[PDB]
């Protein structure tokens, strides 16, 4: 697939099913993450892949999350059902240092930009996937199931799998100094 | 260039020079920078093209920030002399808005993956850029020059032109949940 291709037509899939991105395909993906922008060399980020049975363990912990929340059922009941929506999860957290002069923002930055980096690896494989976050991603329960120190942070949780399913137009967004 | 190639193996170049990306060059680049991912489809972002005169306004304007923020000689050197390392500059400042269903920091790293997408639509074409930020990011006076409100933020300056000069192992950043 050619490059500038994939950049402006860059689509994001909701509608994802078997088979998800496995062996070399899968560490693609993750090789395309440690490329990402990143200020000093920090690599200030930790992945964490949720297939399979992981996905239960991951469905318990998100509905433990929402319960301490004080969400009501419904929510809580979303939030049980949400890793079932992909056959694959990537959740990327920002492992953030004391200032370097680089700030914490730029290194949760760096973090955000591999989940980004990511799903453009998906789709260059014939994959698809959707960055999503949500109110979990502070949750204390969610983020100590991914390790999250005082400064770590979970800038989103990357659902992956083969998806099932005008020319862009910069100008409103564009000023010229 | 081939796109899971360019995801594996994006780097990113300082030292640039002419000539820069320009017209559909340079549209390809801006459309990149919109196809970011983006919570609620609010596109919260606005790219400020610099290049050519405009970069003798963005060296006074990062001139005069330096000084405000009392750096020595030498720094308010290079932040004077920072405009002319490359033939093109997009700053790109996320525009924040209130969601309630999408905190701040999720508007400010959609702004920052353009930025990225930008860098690599860049390469893509066989140009060069540098993502670069530093703590004239937070300046009173750079903010008021590039329309800052209070909740808005400057995610980077990135340098663009044409670059000189003729594997990653995530396992270690790597958790099996
Ligand atoms: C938010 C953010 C801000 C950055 N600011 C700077 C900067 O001011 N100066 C700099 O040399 N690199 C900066 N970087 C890092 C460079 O973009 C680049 O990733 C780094 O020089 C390593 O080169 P590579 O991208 O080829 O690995 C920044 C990265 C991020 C994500
Ligand atoms: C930090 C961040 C968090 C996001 N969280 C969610 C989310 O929880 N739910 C959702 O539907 N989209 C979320 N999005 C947006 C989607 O990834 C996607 O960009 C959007 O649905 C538009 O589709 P597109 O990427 O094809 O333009 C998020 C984006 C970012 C940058």
């Amino acid at each position: 697939m050619d490059a500038l291709e994939l950049l402006i037509n860059r689509r994001s899939a909701s509608r994802l099913a078997e088979p998800a991105p496995t062996g070399e395909q899968l560490q693609n993906i993750l090789r395309a993450g440690m490329r990402a922008p990143d200020h000093k060399s920090m690599q200030p980020w930790h992945f964490f892949v949720i297939e399979g049975e992981g996905r239960e363990r991951f469905s318990a912990v998100l509905e433990q999350g929402a319960i301490a929340a004080g969400s009501d059922d419904k929510a809580i009941d979303k939030a049980r059902n949400a890793p079932f929506r992909a056959p694959l999860i990537i959740t990327v957290v920002a492992k953030c240092e004391e200032n370097h002069k680089v700030p914490r923002w730029e290194q949760e930055m760096s973090a955000g930009c591999a989940v980004m980096a990511m799903q453009m690896a998906a789709v260059a494989q014939g994959f698809g996937g959707i960055w999503r976050s949500g109110a979990l991603t502070e949750s204390p329960v969610v983020r100590e199931a991914f390790g999250c120190r005082e400064q770590d942070k979970i800038v989103g949780f990357l659902y992956l799998g083969t998806p099932q399913l005008n020319v862009p137009d910069p100008t409103p967004f564009v000023t010229y100094f």
